[PDB]
């Protein structure tokens, strides 16, 4: 009859089918309303759970924990504009495809839409950025009720982690006096035993007609692999190895891991982006087939390229009928499971195919650019952006985490970052983009790879300095590689640059903020770099600490251009000139 | 034809048609998508600026600029998780009910859904919370297309400036090439005229016969005034005068003005939250008529009053029929201007009927509770929360304007700010009452109200800390009392602060930050004040710094349910036995 | 340049992939914003139309012949209220999850939200009963834009095909002049070459540890299998040779095709409803395992049952994730292909393990009850509802479809259609178990399955006549019988019927329509039958009339529940003694 003892019962039953369905860390937001949640989450013995006060970096930091690990991870605040916050991240899981149970409390339905404190429509609040939406019945301690909290837990979880993965909502209406009752333990199998319902492990599957079909019309032909980020793990060597019995090149982007598996290879290409500006070579390079994976890679001219390919066959590996394909260009859609893809035609296309003019074209531009490219960053002592990706490069661990900020970092690791023979996860939120929340994603990814690493351009730093008071809170370790080059650096590329009346004030805003003293805030060791032996003293320093350090490069955003347009000449005429 | 002059001539008509119908300041955040929206927005002579690259913090700093000028203000940013950050303030101003023009770029329809970069279902992007949403077409420069952008501009500001007033949403999709043609100028009468369309002021009236009505069943009545937070400016005298021709006590919230209008008066009950919980005396203090203005009252004691309250008749006066009545208690529903009312009832109610037993057993509780709040503040060396709120009643100049923090902040002005004879126009977001956005808010309403003041909690501080680049870029004037108390102190006095095991991690965050520090970041003057004279030396040195000055008084959270006990048995003992 | 020419190439791309994409038939309303999607469609060689100019029969027109066909089907109306008539098919494609592709042609944004004339908000219009909403471009022949038109025409079919499949919806801006140029043929190969978007067969499969977990968790467990409404074709069969090789009774509800798919046999339980009921057999039947299939069936009892049901292995067949669990009871959940389930536990499980005292005591209840209701019914000469589908059960073609319409029809069907030898295809609307509609639904599946029959209530047949508009103008085959028993008979049964006061007015709705009229309103050859001898004659005369033939038989409201309690008795009583 006791409401507390009601409200026990009902949250119970529904955090620990969460818990046994696989979620094993709740970022949680402190809250009134949130009280009797947050509390019994506090109770359980083996969830896991991370305070954070800003609702926003809590959400980008559950975004990369669930974006690393691959598990569920549960947000949970109180009512009112706290989950508001929550949005940006929740928009970025759902184009990203990461399994967030966002939790969100209420107030009862008597204080509804009717002017409460602290009470906003939490109905439906996320839009069509979440897969489902569920209102939680006011708690009830019945039979049914009870079967219909631990229901609910149990799909929730279920249609987060379905393909295609994504962000889940559930909202919970609770009615005052809010404190449960701990005491004797809602769980510890201090009573009842619970009824867990299994999922088993499903996959979708290319048809024995389908799969005769996708082997007869590759064979033979000139094709191309396209990987962007890609998240399925164990898929490296499998795309590497079939690649190989095809003859046939892999463009790779930087989030598909193949620059960075644990070895060399030469079906993977890492200098497209180089070198598809240049069309007096991409009359040699025209394919017949182009069989894409994950999301659309980062490279603009490659976009560019693959729109203009007219009479082709263009295969998309889409598992859960996504549709993501910005070129419009599909011509054959594949709904099945890539590991399922490569290891049918490892197994069924024919090993004698193969010309091998055709992998030499591409293998030879990629190490001739590669090259020149490694050449000029080798031989230089202004801290460059290029450079910094390549002397990263160089002095990473193996088995080292890499999160990459948006904007130039992002892209200066596809020109930038050729294949390397170590283990390198690398992250990025290429969902929507946002330079919003890379500091809170890195640092929750950093719980998952050690050691975790992020590069990350001056104002998308400034955006999620909050995040970094997880890392002091939680005693975590990170090592923020800021490029500062004192606005965004990324429009100078851009036509708006040409205009300079109303730039500076928009595109491109100078801050002139001293990130010394955001580095004592959050009690960082801070290095800033000068010369090319400068960082490698702080990756060093980095390496001993067990804890947050931040390195700061200056660079100058009126110069990148320039350098950037430089490299890609030498590396034109010398492609021009290779036959 | 040229598509970069047809997307001049469509944003052409829709700006100068927000700017002619009230709009003056912009608040725009950096991107590529927003690129012609705010290259001509720059573009225009009238139109103010003010760029910011969170688009959170940009979000609050228009709702504090709104707040406080009561004009609409613009909200400009890119596609992306930008739109997603403008969420909270949005959520706000749709409580709060200030008019924001939320404009927010987008990807044309072939890049819609898609997986396109940067790309996310922007339509109805804020569901509820806004009064209308508009997609707006591609650029055209038809005649009709022409007349439907500057019909759109003149919609979306009626929309938002009509009662009951609050945020818009216009979304933008825009195809590249994005740059404008800004020379020769789009505007500057260089060319075409304009035609604006000119909306008449109207406001809503009450009936003839429901005026005769209202005046009967109030005369005589022993009535109560019920005036939470308002905004309708220059009510403070009317209020007060049919008060006084009533006999009639007016229990007026903080953010009301009537603690702060320039005078003082016998009317104005602030002490309510005091002796609202003493039982012992409620019973005298049984109304018959209350009339409530503007929201709820932050008082928790005295809702459960209004709550308890039997037959009775609850006037609401609801301009816009919003319907905001959390206990539910209304009796009669009065939809028409507050101004109207406070007028036809000043000429209509009689002038004789005047129980002043009724007024003298309101103002002599109130007398009294009222000083001995200041004579336990006044003879204090202590800089507890009481006394801050206390020092900071006495030292702030006429004509100064205050913004107060959710969570403690704005609950201690409500027992320590009895009514002085200062000009103090004070400000808070009461919408869902968050502590996100504070400093944003503060800093826009800096804009309009000088000499300007923040009391603040150490959460929420750090919650915004990011709109303090606003301060630095902008040389904005500002002066953030800090009261750190190092967690939630709110959540002390909730019982849930009984049970120790589980609190602190969750209610009562521990912090642990040097705010000298980030005050170093934004280039702000910091003072830390021990003593009741360090914070007046501090309050004066920042009345000359034309600047950003940021002042720490460190609180124990533990000790501060103790001050307020002991206070409020003083206050409860004194009129316990006081007739 | 041309308007008409641009709107020629944009539609014609579109509709050229739906056709492609395997869409045959196309359910058109009249109107004149939908004039260039409804002209271009005609001239279409392989796309067959069907006109109604009854929006809401069209709806379920098309409803019912997609469910019947199992193949794609457009519905096309044009903008204002037409759209808002299609909201009750779409919800029940939803539920029922029907390939629908909803086009809905509406003004361009300069007509939108202006007040302009037949315009309405159609953005979002059908909420979350459709898996996907888009609004389309206005019309452009680009490149780009002519290989988005085609996109789209792919994703929809693929979208609403994929598994859950389910309604989609695409919304169409037409700027007028609304006439396309069909003079040269836009189709006809009479130009350009289309790229068609080959989707690949795929489907779900059980992991192989989730298999040996299946088989082991399933031997020799005393099991049963619920089969509810289901359509996925060919499963009859194997789902009889599994539950023959486990020794496992299959209870089994009429839309599942198991009571009729052309062959006698002993695992298939349909007196279920009849004995369930009895709680002095219910103990020797408790289960160890439940494995259901499909939706939740009819019957009421049985779903009591599987309620109460305490530890058990409850697994549950979804496919696509669609969580369809009404008592919340599922232990397991299974995500894989019926085929694929079906056919490795054929192939894995034990052929040893049975306990033939199992299934003989199911199959006992059952083939006693079943026989003392086809006793019951073979003795009487009063045309009650029982007998009316006892004889339609004997009367019935081999190959023979048969719709049921809701309330009372589809409830009698479980009682009193025990398996036959014949191949029967049954069908019900029964996502949202709506009455209206059911007409229009019977009709579209005429299309697909003849020869066609329809039982239906009278209130249904009143609720859709309109249907039978379509029957007349494109010649159909149906043959109606209407259970008159003037009003809701379904109501009778329930507690309601008790207090006669506000009954008849409300639940049990006296209509007194002759519909002999209504037959000759239609041109239907019309029957009524008083003896069993009649109704032979009738569906004789039926069967050599190729066209509408409705037959009506008066049943008394009043008199059903006393039948149908005498008749649950003696099977109460005899299975009461059966040990
Ligand atoms: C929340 C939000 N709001 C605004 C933007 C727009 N936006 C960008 C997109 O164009 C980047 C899309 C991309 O990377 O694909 S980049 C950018 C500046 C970033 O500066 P930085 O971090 O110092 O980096 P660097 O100067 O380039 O070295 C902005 C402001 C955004 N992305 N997200
Ligand atoms: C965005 C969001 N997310 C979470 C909360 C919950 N919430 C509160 C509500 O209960 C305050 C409702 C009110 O004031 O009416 S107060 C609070 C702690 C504030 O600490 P502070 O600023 O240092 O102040 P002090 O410690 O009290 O001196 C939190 C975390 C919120 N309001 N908004
Ligand atoms: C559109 C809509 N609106 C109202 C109803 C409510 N409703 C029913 C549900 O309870 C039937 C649920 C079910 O079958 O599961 S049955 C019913 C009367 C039907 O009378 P009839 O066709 O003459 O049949 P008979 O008298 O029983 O022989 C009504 C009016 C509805 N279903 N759909
Ligand atoms: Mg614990
Ligand atoms: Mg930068
Ligand atoms: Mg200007
Ligand atoms: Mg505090
Ligand atoms: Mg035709
Ligand atoms: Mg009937």
């Amino acid at each position: 009859t006791n409401h507390e003892q009601v409200l026990t019962d009902y949250l119970a039953a529904f955090i620990e089918e969460l818990v046994q369905a696989g979620v094993k860390e709740a970022i949680i937001s402190p809250g009134s309303r949130s009280t009797p949640l947050a509390l019994m989450m506090a109770e359980h013995p083996i969830l896991k759970i991370y305070v954070d006060v800003d609702e926003r970096s809590a959400g980008f930091f559950a975004l990369g924990l669930a974006k690393a690990s691959k598990r569920p991870v549960v947000l949970l605040c109180t009512s009112g504009t706290a989950a508001a916050n929550y949005f940006p991240a929740v928009a970025e899981a759902n184009l990203s495809q990461i399994p967030l149970i966002v939790l969100t409390a209420d107030r009862p339905h008597e204080l509804r839409n009717v002017g409460a404190p602290q009470a906003m429509d939490q109905l439906h609040l996320y839009g069509s950025h979440v897969k489902d939406f569920t209102d939680m019945a006011l708690p009830e301690n019945s039979e049914e009720m009870l079967r219909y909290a631990k229901w609910h837990g149990s799909r929730a979880v279920d249609i987060a982690m379905k393909t295609p993965r994504g962000p889940v909502h559930l909202n919970f209406p609770l009615r005052e006096p809010l404190v449960p009752i701990l005491e004797p333990s809602p769980f510890t199998a201090t009573g009842k035993k619970h009824h867990h319902v299994h999922i088993y492990y499903t996959h979708e599957v290319l048809d024995d007609s389908s799969i005769q079909k996708m082997v007869t019309e590759c064979t033979g032909k000139k094709g191309v692999f396209v990987v962007g980020p890609i998240d399925k793990k164990e898929l490296e060597q499998p795309m590497v190895d079939l690649a190989k019995k095809l003859g046939w090149p892999i463009l790779a982007d930087p989030l598909s891991g193949l620059r960075s598996y644990g070895a060399l290879d030469e079906v993977v290409i890492d200098q497209y982006d180089a070198f598809l500006k240049e069309a007096e070579i991409l009359d040699k390079l025209t394919p017949e087939v182009v069989i894409r994976f994950g999301s659309m890679p980062v490279s603009k001219p490659l976009k560019n390229w693959l729109e203009q390919l007219s009479d082709i066959r263009f295969y998309v590996v889409d598992p859960g009928a996504a549709w993501k394909d910005p070129i419009k260009a599909v011509t054959d859609m594949i709904h099945c499971d890539e590991r399922f893809l490569l290891d049918i035609m490892q197994q069924n296309m024919p090993d004698d195919a193969k010309d091998a003019a055709w992998l030499s074209r591409w293998t030879s531009y990629n190490k001739v650019a590669r090259e020149i490219v490694l050449a000029e960053m080798a031989n230089t002592t202004i801290l460059e952006e290029g450079k910094i990706v390549a002397e990263l490069r160089r002095l990473l661990p193996d088995k080292a985490g890499l999160f990459i900020g948006n904007s130039m970092p992002i892209r200066d690791v596809d020109t930038y970052f050729s294949q390397i023979d170590k283990k390198i996860k690398m992250l990025a939120n290429r969902g929507a983009n946002g330079i919003d929340g890379v500091v809170s994603s890195a640092l929750g990814a950093s719980v998952v790879f050690q050691p975790m690493f992020l590069l990350i351009g001056d104002l998308s730093f400034y955006h999620d300095m909050n995040g970094l008071l997880m890392a002091k809170k939680y005693k975590m370790n990170l090592t923020i590689v800021i490029v500062n080059n004192d606005g965004g650096g990324i429009f100078s590329f851009l036509p708006q640059a040409n205009e300079p009346k109303y730039f500076e004030s928009l595109f491109g805003t100078s801050t002139e903020l001293d990130f010394r003293f955001a580095a004592a805030f959050y009690d960082a060791d801070y290095h800033e770099a000068k010369s090319v032996d400068e960082l490698e003293e702080a990756i060093d320093k980095a390496s001993y600490h067990k804890g947050l350090d931040i390195i700061e490069v200056k660079t100058n955003r009126h110069e990148n251009k320039a350098n950037h347009q430089a490299l890609w000449a030498k590396i034109a005429d010398a492609l021009k000139a290779l036959n």
